[PDB]
């Protein structure tokens, strides 16, 4: 692997611990990183690294290249987990990110259902992290496609953080039209046209949003219940959408409607998200 001096961290700096998350596709262990906030040189801060399986194949190694390379374009922002540094010369790629200790927002928000509880501001709260999250996201020319509530985590101190760069490109970077194009998506949170026509555009993102937004709104709710997969999209085709959850607003509702708008270009941009979501969010509080 090529030298990238700028984001290279020492080997012997880093104390690798447990591991996080439930390791399907990936290594990701918790981890002590010793000055790698550079203004702190003798500072262990607690990250998390990605590394390949043992039963890795030549694919998962360039995939989690790309994936790291993908980080490096992100600039920082509060609401995405970013890239701290990697160690890629002289032994085994490591890929260190940001840790946040509360997990993924699934299980988050399932442990805390009513048999402390999410209320309607926090839920709120939530969406509007996220939004602009992928707001920022599109700004960098970014497109995710694969936004969904076990791929955002939540930190310490209630940070949402978009997750799971795996599948995102450079808007540039999609091979249109060609049929094996979004095949790697999860269907339940795909856009139509990313299956129909074979295209990813921030639109299609906005889509996945509002999946998430039901997600979120039903406190890490499945998507489509009792619909199996390969029944989904003729019924997507027909107009099929999820119904409201309970302890959502009808106005927040519509929101997810809109973002399900079979027309990509009839759906809220990101940026109008989140200036209906702040509004939103500044009257419930
Ligand atoms: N609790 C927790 N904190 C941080 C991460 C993970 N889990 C986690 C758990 C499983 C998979 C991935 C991840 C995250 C990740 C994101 C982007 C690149 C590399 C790692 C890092």
């Amino acid at each position: 692997l090529p030298e990238d001096p700028k984001w290279e961290f020492p080997r012997d700096k880093l104390t690798l611990g447990k591991p996080l998350g439930e390791g399907c596709f990936g290594q990701v262990v918790m981890a002590e990183a010793v000055g790698i906030d550079k203004d702190k040189p003798k500072e262990a801060v607690t990250v998390a690294v990605k590394m390949l399986k043992d039963d890795a194949t030549e694919k998962d190694l360039s995939d989690l290249v790309s994936e790291m390379e993908m980080m490096k374009m992100i600039g920082k922002h509060k609401n995405i987990i970013n890239l701290l540094g990697a160690c890629t010369q002289d032994g085994p790629l490591y890929v260190i990110v940001e840790y946040a200790s509360k997990g993924n927002l699934r299980e988050y928000l399932r442990a805390r259902r009513p048999p402390e509880q999410m209320t309607f501001k926090d839920l709120v709260s939530c969406t509007y992290q996220l939004a602009r999250g992928m707001e920022y996201l599109a700004s960098q020319k970014c497109i995710h496609r694969d936004l969904a509530a076990r791929n955002v985590l939540v930190t310490e101190n209630n940070v949402m953080k978009i997750a799971d760069f795996g599948l995102a490109r450079d808007i540039n970077n999609i091979d249109y039209y060609k049929k094996t194009t979004n095949g790697r998506l999860p269907v339940k949170w795909m856009a139509p046209e990313a299956l129909f026509d074979r295209v990813y555009t921030h639109q299609s993102d906005v889509w996945s949003f509002g999946v998430l937004m039901w997600e979120i709104f039903t406190l890490g709710g499945s998507p489509y219940p009792g619909i199996p997969v390969e029944e989904l999209f003729k019924l997507l085709k027909e107009g099929h959408r999820m119904d409201k959850p309970a302890n959502c607003t009808n106005e927040l509702y519509m929101m997810m409607r809109d973002c399900w708008h079979a027309v990509p270009s009839q759906r809220p941009t990101f940026k109008q998200l989140v200036e209906d979501l702040d509004r939103i969010l500044t009257l419930t509080t």
